[PDB]
């Protein structure tokens, strides 16, 4: 795939043509076991599988990276990377990370990993955070959920590498269509492929994309031992969804922009959060590192109880997750951030009436009409 | 899905709620049999299946039609419709029809059906064609393969209905994104969903979309008896591909236009066939019945035997079929001049495809 | 697979090695299209598919036959075979065929095929039946549904071939574990693989198994033109179920014998139909052509409306189809008026016997 | 499934009715996301946490051991990793010396987290010494062992371990719940690679834990959700589908293994033959007390020359690792997976015809 552009690699990356039969779509390798005398690289499915390898080759290609490793889930990918941090070492992350990531951070702390939360949006926040001794890993999620703030990956990576730390970007929100963490200076891109990469809300998966060969050996050794491998049929569905990733993301972004303007015009809407708004507090950073501002929107609803707003949607689905072809709506205080106390949410800037939209690929006018009907301004 | 626009119907058409569990993507119904005391519409998988029905509901909705029936393949859909023509009756069709369709025509002829091929692009061709006695079915493929000629569906349908005949359009090439045969006056839209509807070259399927309730009973009776039904996992894959149909088709068309301009400037290219060219012999009809001119292109290669060109592609795949995410190239005569080449445009980067095409031609 | 016994062929028949990777289970070929320059037998999925071919090789091997062809369903396999009969020619069939088969016979008749139903259990029935002019096909279902009548395949085949007719046996009920129609002299074995061959009630399929090369060309030409091909994922599920076919059938038969003993001892049961009973009117034929008497049983219920009996089962499932791991019960007249049919699954025989007894009570 | 016998539970365990349509085989729930307003009782939020197809498989597995809980995983390793994650810094795990290589791999990781791992001989009243360890949290029993097929008395070790307050897990992958019931024997957890005989068709990876403790249940589910080592729905469907025929396959495999053992005992190029069913097996009394049949794994010392040459001669047995599937497998632990001689050979007996398998084995042993 040398010289081929992004949209071509989506279709042909890892597409091994089939010797003898010539299948355009590679066959699905379900076998757990391999005949030793018929080859000698394939021994057992937990360690080796061609369908899985083809997906990894495709993902790596999307970032022009030498390596990728896929997992049973996004959580499993994060767990694997975090497992490389030793007791006594430090991970610096931000406060507002994905609840699952925080869940993993809690597990790591109980094994003696130091987790330090920080403000990575200011020079003083960054300097303070990276002053931590034995700093092993800087964990960046950008844009963040659900307030959609962004962290300057290139700048944090520069400062972090001065301290000898590894930098990972959870790039699930943006996808490699919109953001290229390795090109920005990060060491690892982390994905829940469950979201926009597979894109059809019908399979779980995770991925790490990176360039370091020692990291590659460590990641592969842990996956084989921990056994957090995806099934071949799952890899097939992720790979199949991947073909249309740039098509889907481009449509989702265009519709999100339309919905943001509807929200700004509604009398029952307060603050509107979107990386693309000119008045976004980190607009220069968004423009510098995202080719488009994404398909997630959040806003403060002023018109009455959030539960009633959620009940009025007839096209948007009320549920968690994001990135899929079906548009979704949730209220973080009632759903994704319900386990937190009201005081914890207040401290994080997550109001009771904050609403989050994940824009799918439905007709933008249908989505706009459903939103207006629900808002009932 | 009333009031919902096309792209919304692609995502939510037939997206039946799961009571209790609340699944957004409906679960895949693989069971061949059903407990009778637990219900009473479902008896046996060949007759009834919820996953298959959801796909049919989606397809019917894309044409705002009351009925759709899916099949194990496009050929099976065609066979089913053709089975309704009785011995002694006549089918009139476009001359360049799909070889499989012609294969079916040969079978029908051996059953006492009269098959007549005709030029349906002229008023004289149509009048001559539709003068056949016992005319039961007019079989229109438009645009045609591989010269991409176009037939006026509304006009042929008007004349055919005066003779009481049924009109089917094989709408595989254009897809319902670009052409709406029922809205143009046809009685049936026929699809190989194997091509652009499923779109990922990993499943076979067919479909009929139509409005007549008597036709519906006959089509379903034949499918149940002949058993040319698709599997549930196949319906799942077709339905999954359908979500992105308008995304894929719009991209394929945009890139086809880019390739056509590259072809027109190549000195080893002669005639270029594409419904979107201003000088296309039926361009007025294209503008009237297609919302965009499609993703299939054909052209005369002047540089020698087609094999010389075909061996040089490094991104296009040399193989048959069309409509998929992977770009395909073939020589119809090998796989209509000896050096006529047909392109099926996929969703790769247009500049990569244009470079591969230019490299092969040079 | 030469020299390998039946149970081995179930596991390794058509199990083509994967060059390079060495997969023990062959990978699933979903691709509809093939690169021409990368080979040249594979052009398009409706015509050619390695996963489908592997299943066909396995099925042919189970009857030591050169050819097999699989289809989207048992009905499609039957329809394909029926398409070879010309208007004006005659098909002779057993009177007790599958309802779907009767549906196909009606379709064929509306195209000018003559269908004659006959008693193929007596010498006079056979002689009368096979006297039809232009006899093209003799259609044997044995044991029959739902009365479990049995037809002597070797004898009918002998007489039919004298008349130049082709003989097909619908071998769905028995499966190739219990009955081998080609070895008995028939020309074609027909299967709904939907039933015991796939065995898990989760995929539709059909198959024809035969030896004639001209028939092969005709069958494949029709399948390609009619497009009644199965998908690769479906072929995968059928092939996967096939591994355990003899294990499942042996268990089902053993349990069926226990249930038959229960039925015969019930005061609310009249006639009991089962090929293995000494008093079955064709028991000598059963002993000569079936290695075991099958897993299907039917009987007359005398205790009241069939619906009342059906409602009382708590383990048997009330539904159509047969051959699967789940035991099924149906009333043919609703789905004599009081005839009940059992399809025995692989549950514990004592659990199934208790359920049947509670229901009859 | 109350009152139903084992073979019935294989077919109907977890076979949840489909409201409205009445599907006999439950539909495959592939959706990762769930509509919140569509649930009378809100149980499904997100696929990593909840999935009906996965739950039906778990319900079936739990039912096979008459246990209240089961949890399935992306692999056997992931099931083991989950259980091992619950051992805290400062605590001790005691294990059978000859454990599965992957289990040893996990033990190495745990040791780097401040867990003390002690290997022991649990076949002799070895047990007392082993269980004298301070802070003993977990006793890890694999029985029969691989590849020498020695057996550990589960009830006895469980008795001694519980006096010390330790948890007892049995890796029951080799025997399967058809032949051995660790929870009925006194253990706290049954651990499976369902990749092997439970799925049985060598076409899906999976793992499982089966247990009774509700506090354990909460911890195991919390870890699986956070670590994300969950299986896909299509994989659960394939494991569940394979499970239907589990007792049929195992009974056949055992019968054929007994035939092969007799063939092996008659060979001039075979030394020691290892099989739990042999009368002279050193733990024969324990085998009879805790296994309903002696299993489908056989190993033996090959005396005829280099093992690599022997492996090349099989034409029906497949040379490869893993076990329990419908296809018979052969390996040489010293050359492949690993008192294990250079010429020790292990057979995993499949469901092929016993006479075909015996002839292939005899042909390979004879050479020529």
């Amino acid at each position: 795939m040398s010289g081929m552009r992004f949209d071509t690699r989506l279709v042909h990356g890892g597409r091994r043509p089939s010797a003898g039969t010539g299948d355009v779509v590679p066959p699905i390798h379900v076998s757990t076991t391999y005949e030793r005398r018929a080859q000698p690289r394939y021994f057992y499915g937990r360690g080796e599988n061609p369908t899985r390898e083809e997906l990894e080759e495709c993902l790596a290609g999307l970032e022009r990276a030498p390596f990728a490793t896929v997992f049973s889930s996004g959580q499993a990918a994060a767990a694997t990377l975090l497992s490389l941090v030793r007791p006594g070492q430090c991970v610096v992350s931000t406060d507002d990370v994905y609840a699952g990531t925080d869940g993993l951070f809690d597990l790591a702390a109980r094994q003696g990993v130091r987790v330090r939360y920080a403000d990575l949006t200011t020079p003083e926040g960054i300097a303070a955070a990276l002053a931590e001794p034995d700093l092993a890993l800087v964990w960046i999620e950008t844009p963040t959920n659900p307030l959609l703030t962004v962290v300057d990956v290139a700048e944090v990576s520069r400062r972090a590498h001065e301290r000898g730390a590894r930098v990972v970007v959870d790039n699930t929100f943006a996808s490699p269509v919109l953001q290229q963490p390795l090109a920005l200076g990060a060491d690892v891109s982390l994905y829940s492929t469950t979201k926009s990469i597979a894109g059809h809300a019908d399979v779980l998966g995770g991925a790490l994309v990176y360039r370091d060969a020692d990291l590659h050996a460590a990641v592969r050794a842990y996956r084989t031992t921990a056994g957090n491998v995806p099934g071949a049929l799952d890899c097939f569905l992720v790979r199949r969804g991947l073909h249309t990733l740039s098509l889907r993301v481009h449509r989702q972004v265009a519709t999100a922009r339309v919905l943001v303007e509807r929200l700004r015009a509604s009398p029952v809407v307060g603050a509107v959060h979107y990386p693309g708004l000119p008045e976004h507090p980190q607009h220069a950073v968004v423009k510098a590192q995202m080719s488009a501002p994404g398909a997630i929107v959040s806003f403060d609803y002023l018109g009455g109880p959030a539960e009633r707003l959620l009940d009025r949607f007839t096209l948007f689905t009320c549920g968690v997750s994001l990135g899929g072809v079906h548009s979704l709506v949730e209220c973080p205080a009632l759903m994704t951030h319900r386990p937190l106390s009201a005081e914890a949410r207040a401290r994080r800037g997550i109001g009771e009436s904050l609403i989050r939209l994940s824009v799918g690929i439905e007709d933008p006018q249908d989505l706009a009409e459903d939103l207006s009907r629900a808002l009932a301004g």
